[PDB]
This record gives C-alpha cells, structure tokens and sequence, in this order.
C-alpha cells in the first residue's frame, strides 16, 4: 500500500557468512523487501547483500560503501518466475554461487524476485505474462536508484546479469532505460519515482528477438531433420523450415549490419554470404581458443586445422554434429505450446502467436500479441530508435554448443551494439551448453575494468 514508503534502511542489514574458495566471506543481508507499493504477486520482493567491509567503513577490491558496483542478477529461466536469489539458497532456480563470489569481489548484490508466465494473483488470474518480467526488473532498479546513498553501492554502477530468458531480461534492462512504454505499468505498481537506466549488461545466451528467432533457427538448422531435447521433422515442418530459412536472408539484410571495415553484412537467396562468414569466424575463433589450451576440438565435425591454426570450418558439418534441438517453428509453435507462446498470452489468453507466419498457419484458434508489446520486449528495438537511455557497456556470451537459439541471434545483438558505438565484449565459448555464470573470473575482471 502507500504506507510502504520504499525507503531502504541500512539498519535492516544483519551479519552472515558463507564459505568461498576455502575462506569465510563476511556479508550482511536484508531480505524480503517489498520494492513496489502495489505488488500483485508474492514473488515481487528483493534481497540485498552487502560485503561486510562497507558497514565498517572499509574497502574490498578497490571499492567502498559509496562506490561499489551493484550486481543485479535474476533467476528467470524459460520466462518462468524468478524468485529473489540468496547466497544461502539451494533450491532451483538459484545462482547462489555467483552471489557468493560477487560478494567476495566487493560487489553489492540486489537480487529481485520477478514475475513470470505462470504467476497468478490471489484471484487465480494470470499476472506474470509479458511485459511483467521487465516491468519488475525496472521497478527493482528504480528502488535501488531511488535509494542511492541509503543503500550501499553506487546506483550509477548497476550491472544486470542473467542467463537465457534471464539474459534477455538483463539485455532488455540495458537497452530500454527510461522507455515511456513501461511507465503506466510502473505507475500502477507504485514503483519508486526514479530512473531505470543502468550502467552495464552481462547476458548469457539471451533468448531474445523472439519474433525473428524462428527464421534464424531454420537458417541455421535447415537440412538437419532430426531434433533432440528425440524427434523427426514432418513434411509440413520441412516446408516451413525451408521458407523460414529463406525469410531470414531478407530480415538480416534489412538490418544493415556492418563489419568493422564498414562493409554491409548480408546473405544471398540461399543464405550464404558475408554474414555467414562472420558466424563461421566466431566459431573458428572459439575453436582456436580451445585448441590453444589442448582441447580436442574434433569432438565436433568440420574444423580444418593447419599446423597449430584452425584455418577453416565446414559450418554445415559442425551444425550436424552439434544437432538440432527444437522443431519447427522453434519459438512460435503453430499449436501455441512453447514457453514463448505462453509468455505472450495475457489474463484472457493463455498463449498467443507473435509472428505472421505462425498466426496464418495456426493449428489452434489463436490471436497475435500486440505489435507494440512484441517490439517493446525486444532489446534490438531500442538500438535503432531514440526512445530510451542505453547502457554503454555490454558483455554477451553464447556457448558454442548452445542450440536453444541460433548463433545468429546473439551475434546480431552484438554487431548492432558495435555498429551504434556501444562497448561490446562478445564470444561464443567453446563447447559450452545452454548455461551461464561459468566464467565469473573473466566477467568480474570485465566489471572491474569498468568500475575501479
């Protein structure tokens, strides 16, 4: 209610410890903070964790109470609800280990609970479908910034982190700072009166650009007719696949992506061209990195090694050995059965389409989600319009063995960021599956490079 003033009090913080690297790591916690005045679901609370030093006037890793980065990780996966995380949490989903390491590194951690597609209110009505996930992330950010200086950590140094749908959430927060689109929702929740633009984005395999993911998936996997998550593509599915693949060329070319040297990255009618070369080169680079460490890259097919150099890659051979995970369409299923279909439903419709193709070919009675909503939750929408304040610093990873979305998807995001002058640190880590937080040493060195 309005009795909730949304004022943080450091006096709430109580002392705890957790073991990290064979050392006891001291911190303080304040849990279950109601971060808006009018929550609709119990999950909408946040937890605050602070390195013990900052309550005793001291420093960690070059940071102080007033200057520490604020890591804001989320536990969203599959666009499901993501409970407020905790370094002491052992129940799925949790990135407790990352929180422990972040605290050791000197970061304040604000771990917000986020509604998702299965969240219901007290009347049993759905209240967690799109754009609830990002509205909640923004409200948690607004809470933090409203409380600059009451809350330890520098609210101008917020860095979001998440994996998969959570990586999309992190990227979307970074892309859409202060977008007016979300203002009515934040007003209705009674979110804090503060900005929601953030400093930096960490995203692992962000499942985003959903309305073009089917095209990208088929561009990548057409010609591979068995899928494993085991199934076999029907004749109708093969037909959609070939078409979806062809459509990707047109979508891709219209983005006007450019290589470092300024050349338009494109694909021809058959899906071959300079854009495909870029994907290949990133996978070759991933392989070279692994090869240099003594890893057997021939676990997968296609790599040409000349002396000590990965000199080329048969991309089709590689993808066959990687295997297709999803059927067709991979995201907008004709029968509305995907996580993304359910994400785009509302209080009235459990699920909706979000592409013209799947609506036209729907095998169940269905509606299309609002075009503005689809656009609003796509981080890419903000890189080509002037409707928000965008984080200047991005670190994106998508595993070279992650088949949950096409490599083209994170690659498009990374290139568009680069093309528009944002800082972007991007790679496809070798033989990494659909997962995140597996390179914290490097992530934290990147954050430190930005913040210290």
């Amino acid at each position: 209610s309005m009795s909730n003033r949304l004022i943080f009090d450091a006096d709430w913080l109580v002392p705890e410890q957790v073991q990290v690297a064979g050392q006891a790591i001291q911190y303080y916690a304040a849990r279950n903070i109601q971060y808006v005045q009018h929550p609709v679901a119990a999950i909408q609370v946040l937890n605050v964790f602070v390195p013990a030093a900052y309550l005793h006037g001291s420093s960690v890793n070059g940071y102080q109470r007033a200057t520490a980065p604020i890591l804001m990780p989320n536990t969203v996966g599959g666009y499901l609800p993501g409970p407020a995380d905790d370094p002491q949490r052992v129940t799925w989903p949790t990135n407790a280990g990352t929180i422990q390491q972040a605290l050791k590194r000197g970061y304040v951690v604000v771990a917000a609970g986020i509604r998702g597609r299965t969240t219901v209110d007290k009347s049993g009505q759905r209240v967690g479908q799109a754009p609830a996930f990002i509205v909640d992330m923004k409200a948690a950010i607004r809470y933090v910034k409203y409380n600059q200086g009451r809350l330890p950590g520098d609210a101008n140094r917020i860095i979001t982190n998440g994996t998969s749908a959570g990586g999309a959430t992190s990227a979307l927060a970074g892309a859409s700072g202060n977008s007016a689109y979300f203002e009515p929702a934040l007003t209705a929740l009674g979110a804090a009166p503060a900005t929601d633009d953030i400093f930096a984005v960490s995203a692992y395999c962000p499942i985003h650009n959903l309305e073009h993911a089917d095209m990208a998936y088929e561009w990548q996997f057409n010609g591979i007719n068995d899928w494993h998550r085991s199934g076999q593509l029907t004749v109708e599915e093969q037909a959609l696949s070939l078409a979806l693949k062809a459509q990707f060329s047109t979508y891709l070319n219209q983005l006007k992506l450019t290589a470092s040297d300024g050349t338009h990255l494109t694909l021809n009618e058959a899906g071959m061209g300079s854009f495909r070369d870029v994907v290949r080169q990133l996978l070759i680079s991933s392989a070279q990195t692994a090869f240099d460490q003594g890893t057997d890259i021939h676990k997968y097919a296609g790599f040409v090694v000349t002396g000590n150099q990965v000199t080329d890659l048969d991309l089709s051979a590689y993808l066959k050995s990687l295997t297709r995970m999803k059927a067709v369409p991979a995201f907008d299923q004709l029968d509305l059965t995907s996580p993304e279909n359910n994400l785009f439903g509302d209080a009235t419709a459990k699920a909706k389409h979000f592409t013209a193709l799947a609506q036209t070919r729907s095998t169940v009675t269905a509606q299309l989600a609002d075009a503005e909503l689809i656009q609003a939750i796509n981080p890419l929408s903000y890189l080509t319009t002037t409707s928000s304040q965008v984080a200047k610093h991005w670190r994106i990873r998508h595993g070279a063995a992650d088949r949950d979305t096409s490599f083209a998807i994170p690659i498009i995001l990374a290139i568009m960021l680069e093309n528009h002058g944002y800082g972007i640190d991007f790679a496809l880590p070798w033989d990494i599956p659909h997962s995140g937080d597996y390179d914290l040493g490097d992530l934290f060195s990147w954050i430190d490079g930005l913040c210290q």
